[PDB]
DNA sequence: TTCAAAAAGTCCCA
DNA sequence: ATGGGACTTTTTGA
């Protein structure tokens, strides 16, 4: 349970936190690491301290106590007043203070302001000046459930439904910074766009000044960890500006170790940098430059709907295990369950631009089983294989649902209608008409067109806009950036997509026709497709006035 | 009763 | 062995 962040980061956070440091003014600063570990962070904070008390011991000496401020007094005041870190693992405090011992190389056994705690439950006797590091990362799937009530109950500002625990590592962090403090740490990114960190984002954005947000998208900086990162740096400075370097890299095939140093990578033509006023800030943080600020502006300003206004939106199946009821269709054990129970199945794969594919599997919709001894050859030979697994899911404990039971069955009238459909986690906008009344899990979401809204919009219009180049701009301007060419496609924003309807509705919806046309045809001239397609671009970008 | 969010993802291969 | 690519379950709070 111990990562360690790239020195090139390492560096590029310290240097960011003490590069200004005025020790003359303030030879007594306070520099805290929360989750410091084996000190990856630390250490080097020795390395700039050690070098910055040198450069300066004779205007110290001379300011100061005179016998005090010697170089060979250097090594003791850092750890006596400067140095603070805390962590969890015993073992890893150990192995800092021993390195920290070893800086110099008993004469009074000075002491070390290291200590073996949980940083969200540690009674902070004082604030800092300086705070970095990188927290830990656990989700809700993977926090204790009773530690999870703790953090409910006290971190309540920052940590809700599906939030995560670097999210009370913020708000302590904030909590303990003094007064003109600097904060510089890395965490993942995904606080600065979902649904959970919208809490988290008002506590920073109303409690400290951003100055600057380095955003590696799906650029994978932990080596063998699936994570996306971002650093944050932030102050508690009473200052009039309230603008924020936002550094955003262009191209997540770079590996970190480029240059010697990060700041070089930063100004290089890897990384694009933007201003955004924090004072402008909503619940989003639309962090983009002026062009796309002004693209999405434009949109945002024509649209007079949104999916939201004119559809239902709903999450798919959750069996609770698919091993259980999905089989595949050519499985000779799909002789033994009646056809009124099967529904085809598909997968986020199977979901295209404007269609699917056809279904390889069936859901034996069990829900609509009545009894054990009716149909006992499907239980005994089929579901019960995984009885056990089936029996620890919530709602069977807790008797909610019996063991054959799907453990989210949704609703079968929502999923046997036309209706549309895309994946949960793509790349890009794909989002189909279904016809075959396709049931699926939670990696496809579906939608489809209220009774109110069928004159107005149809399903081929939808899918025309949804599927252009405009609107993949568009969403991903927003949309929150899971790992490398992967977008998190979920109705909490693809609900908030804006629709528009003009003079081209008619063109626009014809060249989808087409395209669904040629899609569905055995020899598919897939060429002709493209060339529908930037013809429907060129409609859409003359509708916006982009 | 029953919705939808959640990558320190998961798994495989050259 | 690692780094990179294809693909995506069900646990969970509200
Ligand atoms: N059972 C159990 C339940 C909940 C928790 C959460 C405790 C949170 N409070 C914590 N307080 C201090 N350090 C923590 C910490 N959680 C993880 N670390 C350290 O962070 C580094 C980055 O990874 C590593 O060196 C970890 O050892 C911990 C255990
Ligand atoms: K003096
Ligand atoms: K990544």
């Amino acid at each position: 349970g111990i990562y360690y962040t790239p020195k090139i980061i390492v560096d590029y956070i310290v240097k960011k936190t003490l590069k200004n440091h005025d020790i003359i003014k303030n030879p007594y600063p306070r520099i805290l690491d929360i989750s410091c570990g084996c000190g990856n962070f630390l250490l080097e904070v020795y390395d700039i301290l050690y070098d910055l008390f040198e450069e300066n011991i004779y205007e110290l000496k001379k300011k100061y106590d005179e016998n005090y401020w010697t170089v060979d007094n250097i090594h003791r005041h850092i750890l006596n007043y400067c140095i603070y870190g805390a962590d969890i693992d015993e073992k890893a405090i150990s192995i800092l203070k021993d390195s920290l011992t070893n800086k110099k190389v008993d004469e009074s056994d000075i002491k070390i302001n290291l200590f073996c705690c949980d940083s969200l439950k540690k009674k902070w006797r004082y604030k800092f000046d300086y705070i970095v590091g990188n927290p830990p990362y656990i989700g809700h799937k993977k926090l204790e459930k009773k530690y999870k009530k703790f953090l409910l109950e006290k971190y309540s500002e920052v940590y809700k439904d599906k939030a995560d625990l670097y999210f009370c590592f913020y708000k302590k962090i904030i909590d303990i910074l003094k007064q003109g403090g600097i904060g510089s740490v890395i965490t993942p990114r995904y606080f600065l766009e979902s649904l959970s960190g919208k809490d988290l984002r008002e506590y920073i954005k109303s409690n400290v000044n951003v100055q600057e947000i380095v955003d590696f998208l799906g650029a994978n900086i932990f080596k063998n960890i699936g994570v996306s990162s971002c650093i944050l740096t932030f102050d508690k400075k009473k200052t009039k500006e309230t603008y924020i370097d936002v550094f955003k890299i262009k191209n997540e095939d770079i590996c970190i170790n480029k240059f010697e140093t990060l700041e070089e990578l930063l100004k290089s033509s890897k990384f694009e940098h933007f201003n955004i006023n924090q004072r402008l800030l909503s619940d989003e943080w639309i962090l983009v430059n002026k062009d796309d600020e002004t693209f999405y502006n434009k949109i945002q300003e024509k649209c007079k709907y949104s999916l939201e206004d004119i559809a239902i939106s709903f999450q798919g199946i959750i069996t609770g295990c698919d091993k259980a009821f999905i089989l595949s269709k050519d499985d000779v054990k799909l002789n033994l369950v009646d056809d009124k129970f099967l529904k085809c199945w598909i997968k986020s794969k199977n979901i295209n631009k404007y269609i699917v594919d056809k279904s390889e599997y069936r859901l034996i919709y069990s829900n609509d089983i009545d009894n054990e001894n009716t149909n006992k050859r499907i239980l005994d030979e089929i579901i019960g294989l995984y009885k056990t697994k089936l029996e620890n899911r919530r709602e069977c404990k807790s008797g909610i649902r019996k063991w054959y039971e799907l453990q989210w069955g949704r609703e079968k009238l929502f999923f046997e209608r036309k209706k549309i459909m895309y994946p949960y986690k793509s790349n890009e906008n794909r989002f189909a008409i279904d016809y075959d009344n396709n049931f699926s899990s939670a990696d496809v979401y579906s939608f489809f067109i209220k009774e109110e809204y069928l004159d107005k919009f149809s399903y081929e219009y939808l899918v025309g806009i949804l599927n252009s180049s405009v609107y993949d701009k568009y969403f991903k301007i927003t949309a929150k950036k899971m790992s490398k060419n992967i977008y998190d496609y979920y109705p909490n924003k693809v609900m908030k997509i804006r629709i528009f309807r003009d003079n081209n509705y008619e063109e626009i919806e014809n060249l989808s026709k087409q395209i669904i046309s040629i899609l569905l045809n055995k020899s598919i001239d897939k060429g002709k497709v493209e060339k529908l397609q930037i013809k429907m671009d060129n409609l859409i970008m003359d509708s916006l006035g982009i």
